[PDB]
């Protein structure tokens, strides 16, 4: 099953990411079930907005919020929702929900992927316009949900982002 | 997997129908597995029809022919086959193939994934052009299926689409 | 799970082949993890070239490489990653790559999902520019791969592609 | 413009046909318009159905029911609206609508575009079932038109499809 | 050529609107210029957005900012780009950019395209959820666009609409 | 029509690009016929390779080869064929066919239609992975094209790229 995926082959730099929503997709929003492992109907967003990158999670990793942590990973082609993805985590771009903190990582896809994501090591080398996209999207993507609210606190480095991977894997082996 | 999903949150209003085909996808005729829950295909349809409804099933469920309720799902955009997606029943369309009695049931988004499908509480709310479509695919899209044949006898309402989801749901938990 | 499926209903003539890359699609190779069952990426292919029929294995066979046997399928429509469909095996394509000896069957489509591939029996009636399109496709698809090599020795014919799978069921069934 | 296109380089079997519906689009019924030259909507056909092969006209040619010799043209892949392709036709289905006479031709790909439709050089040599597909398309496509209604007489062979060329071309040069 | 598209047969009730941008398409915004009649980029946009319906102009028309009178068209299938369909204007969305005023019209396909817009006469019986979602596309896709800026005054009803293709088609005929 | 689209607004440096093939389409090479401005269908491409760019040529521009300067045109999203894109050329890479010298310029998106190649200002700065990928294309698409044959001799700078432009334009103002 998708549940009995690990968390990553070397935590924190060497990790799989579990796709839900490929980029560009019409804009449903899918969720693995932690039940049955099925991909669920979340809901039909009502903005004409896409995903700008392919959006899932990591296994066996529990965030602050209650879930995993969810994750960003640009690719040259969008991904099937819940194929897994070997990647490295390169950034994080925190938010405030009406559940409180909850970052979202990015993570290029590994080196034995691709060649095509190894010049990027670290926030600041990611597309400006990529990054301007993806706050934008998370900024805006919600605006016409009744009970749904977020605010874009902004954008952190790499080893920001491991140091998120193990806290939240920690806490999904005690909690 | 997909064989443990539940029928419904609450049978008969609030139920789960697993997608199998989608909207308007190309002539293939998949089936979930009821051994080992992957999708198989089960033909190349030979008509140049297209389903005009996502096509799954509800889990746990035994209809009169020996399978499970199959449902018909409008959305605004086509889900992927293996998703669930939270429905509310809302009207049945008779008919009768070489296997007898075969309904199928539709039935729209529940108003968690959306608003969009709110003001369709029964049969006679459905867009007539969508009915007069799903009943024009269902009388034609075997005709060139030597062995197969299929007779529309016509619609019902929202409480004869419950009594079949009920009556399949407890056959299931004896036979 | 994928994991549980049959190698066929009555092999080696009646097979069923696990679908990884469907025909046409963007040029990501995906993989069934045989741990999880998941679907994971394998790799961005660096080459624009596109996979000429779906792609995939039949479960429980092991070939000389040390995994399982991979089947081309042609069909009228791409098929959904992780889909299984019922094959007849009509030829085989014998290569070299770095791992020695790694045939690559053509199966179509059984004729209980369809007619239309009933007059191939045999590696002469498959259309002769898709057999020419194929072997192009794997003496290409890698030549940006650094460490990777693929030479195409050439077709053989339906009784050369059964006893590879009996040889691969067998040796499924012993290591 | 799309109006100054030749009948053919060599009519009756050498020919250019004017692309409007390629083959397996969303079911939208376009024309290209002689006054301006532009593509236009027609309608919006209401069966799930799509056109089996792309769909279009022969320019500077008058049928019998006052408008251009129309063409179905199978290709390995869909064409763009207002392309023109070479071909060569190899058949007609004779029908009648509420305008009388209204025959569809068959034309392949000219071996210059392509040598895989070679092969055919008559009505006999075209896959049963593209024609069965084709013939039911026809049939039904209309069902739900009410002031619109379809008999099929059948299928001739490329000498009566290249007389209705000849005799069309010659109408259009007086009428 | 499309620059001798009629504006409509009976203006302003039954006009033309001339296709640029597909509903549901890539963020690309290409523009009819009005020197070749050809299909230019204008821009690749920022935003993580896309239309919400196809979007056009009328052709022979002069709105007060100094170019045709654009139109939203919703259909059940996106559209060509170069296309044109016979529609009904039903409403009109007002708003200021950096040029002032700029009006867009909502119109549906005409009855005889279809007769699946045939209930809706004017703004109010447009879908809710379609007039918040057209809204908020225009006031978020410029967001990221440094010299452009977008305010949204409001929904005014079908007779606004036609007034103003009334006054822009006069305009055109003088200025 | 577009035999009536300029070069470019200021040439070398500022020019138009007539789409005929957009990235990652279908194998049908299409080509603008000068005579009457359509779309023709060229061939149907043999080999199951896409075009890794967007492909047209510069209008009033003639090449060694007897016909207008091709181009390759990187866009974040494919384009439509028969659109034109404002580029900056950027490089060129040099072939032999069976015909001579043919050239393919690669000229990026101009500034005002997005900012994201604006760091590309000569061959060196394009992604080596993409350079190597065009290569690869244009030196395998007609491997299974009896008469044609092609030899790819290698990179040249911007300067290389607008003198082409320059010459193949002054040739067109007087053959």
């Amino acid at each position: 099953s998708l549940l009995n995926v690990p968390a990553g082959k070397d935590l924190p730099e060497d990790i799989y990411v579990v796709i839900e929503i490929p980029a560009n997709a019409d804009p449903i929003k899918y969720e693995i079930d932690k039940e049955s492992g099925a991909l669920f109907v979340d809901r039909f967003m009502s903005t004409a907005m896409f995903y700008p990158c392919n959006y899932g999670y990591i296994n066996h990793t529990l965030s602050l919020d209650g879930d995993p942590v969810d994750v960003l990973v640009p690719t040259p082609y969008p991904l099937q929702p819940g194929s897994v993805i070997r990647c490295r985590p390169v950034g994080v771009l925190k938010m405030t929900n009406e559940a409180g903190e909850d970052a979202k990582l990015v993570a290029v896809p590994h080196s034995k992927l691709s060649k095509e994501y190894d010049h990027i090591k670290d926030v600041n080398d990611l597309p400006e316009l990529l990054k301007a996209q993806i706050a934008h999207f998370f900024e805006h993507y919600k605006d016409l949900e009744k009970g749904k609210w977020v605010k874009v606190e902004g954008w952190e480095n790499a080893e920001a982002a491991k140091a998120e991977i193990v806290a939240s894997f920690e806490r999904a082996k005690n909690k």
